[PDB]
């Protein structure tokens, strides 16, 4: 068919299950990406990850578990339903758009057997500002020469960032959580990647 | 004609002058998160509205929405730390300002209820620039409004410490709970444990 559907997938918490890492750490990591972005400062995502994890562990008196906890981040598993990226990539243009470096994301996707389904990997690092900076989403659109595209995410902040920057948003609510008001207005809500695929079939 | 050495202090309010330990901590973090997210996106929502929205969400997640009014009332009734009484002695030797995410009116109310407004010469709000801390605009609005070149931001919040530095202010970090340093705010110009130590440091600097 001649109807192009462009999907940009958030990675951490959307494709990859971040439930396995210390939640205070994931929150702190995200906090740092936001604070630095506000200040117009930039630190590579891997370093932000190491710095925030070490600090959180220090506070808990668990610094001896640093490598073990960092290993969990390095070995994140994709949610079971991401297997649907196979069917999805047959009918839609599948990209990654992440706070993570291109290299790190490529590595996570490859290890989970999903990289083959992606036509491109884009990083916030390219614009030295993190989500939800409108610069991140626009770099993606401009780089592929797209006007309309969907950002697929389970993160409320990313949903509203996408909308703010001119992308449509698909919110994947697997936790089935009460709506976080800041991300309360996605264009589409689905519960998982199977429902995502079904929505794409209907849209196509 | 003495003391011709001007010391300008801008005090962060929530968590620094006012003790926020009493409210739900997930709520205080969500409130702060919204201020950051909105600022990154170039969007603006009034701080009182961010407070109501984030508190109600957090309560709904906990199945405690029935406690909304009582929980909001704890925010409305924040107590100042005991050592903030030293703002009396400090105001005698330094220019004392408030610089807060909160609206002018809200900050004035909290300070007055706590008997501290008397010691302030001015109250500044991020609302004036429609961007929240640590946006450099907040700190620069303060400096420009009073015609200051050098000033100290006094805060117990690491983000505020680095925001001040980034925007050309000096920073005094007030570390009460004697905590391990949060690396993003790891380079304050001065570290003190409380307002009494703050006063003593100002006496030395004067």
């Amino acid at each position: 068919g001649s109807h192009m559907i462009i999907l940009a997938f958030d990675i951490f918490g959307t494709v990859l299950d971040t439930s396995t890492v210390i939640q205070e750490f994931r929150n702190k990591q995200l906090e740092y990406t936001w604070l630095l972005t506000i200040m117009g400062k930039y630190v590579e995502f891997e370093e932000i990850t190491k710095i925030t994890l070490r600090y959180i562990l220090k506070v808990r008196g668990e610094e001896s578990k640093f490598d073990e906890e960092l290993n969990k981040w390095k070995n994140l598993k994709a949610y079971e339903d991401t297997k649907y990226l196979k069917e999805i990539s047959e009918i839609a243009e599948v990209y990654a758009l992440s706070n993570g470096s291109i290299n790190e994301v490529k590595q996570h996707l490859e290890r989970n057997g999903l990289l083959r389904y992606f036509k491109g990997i884009f990083s916030a690092e390219s614009v030295k500002e993190y989500k939800p900076s409108p610069k991140v989403y626009k770099y993606f659109l401009d780089s592929i020469g797209a006007k309309e595209a969907f950002l697929v995410s389970s993160n409320a902040f990313d949903v509203i960032g996408a909308k703010n920057a001119g992308m449509r948003s698909i919110f994947v609510n697997r936790k089935n959580t009460i709506v976080d008001p800041i991300g309360g207005k996605p264009d589409v809500i689905v519960n998982d990647f199977k429902e995502l695929y079904e929505w794409i079939l209907r849209y196509k």
